[PDB]
């Protein structure tokens, strides 16, 4: 089918500190050409309410771009109906003090449609990533 979803960790180097400005955690893409109502993101495990977890007990806060966070529902989602692949990406917001060690994040992506207009689920998947942060010295 159509729907397809690429979680991937962004391939540059991270550095532990005070993050001088918004950097890219993770890259999500997902997309159909034949007929949907919306995607969103549900964060599984640890990571639940939008967060990365650090081998260091710590969590960190994720963002995006494209879609919009539902607390409530505990999802990023965006609507939209047209064919073109989402590029969307979970950074940390600038600032964000990041510590020298792994940061995992899981969870699984839906796919759905509107009648009448309530979400029905077409496609899943269960994303998952990590990436480990380097140091200055
Ligand atoms: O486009 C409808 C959306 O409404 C949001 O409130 C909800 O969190 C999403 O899961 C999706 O159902
Ligand atoms: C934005 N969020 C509520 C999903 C994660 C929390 O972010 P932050 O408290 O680490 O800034
Ligand atoms: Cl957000």
């Amino acid at each position: 089918n159509t729907f397809h979803v690429d979680f991937a960790p962004n391939t540059g180097e991270i550095f532990a500190g005070k993050q001088p400005g918004d950097v890219t955690m993770f890259t999500l893409t997902m997309g159909d050409t034949a007929p949907h109502g919306g995607w969103r993101l549900i964060p599984t495990g640890d990571s639940k309410g939008g967060y990365m977890i650090s081998a260091d007990g710590d969590y960190v806060g994720l963002y995006s771009y494209m879609m919009s966070w539902v607390g409530i529902d505990n999802n990023w989602y965006i609507n939209d109906d047209s064919p073109k692949d989402i590029k969307d990406h979970l950074y940390v917001k600038a600032g964000t003090v990041l510590k020298p060690t792994t940061y995992k994040f899981t969870g699984r992506v839906e796919e759905y449609v509107f009648d009448n207009k309530q979400s029905t689920v077409i496609n899943s998947k269960d994303v998952s990533g990590e990436v480990t942060v380097k140091q200055g010295l």
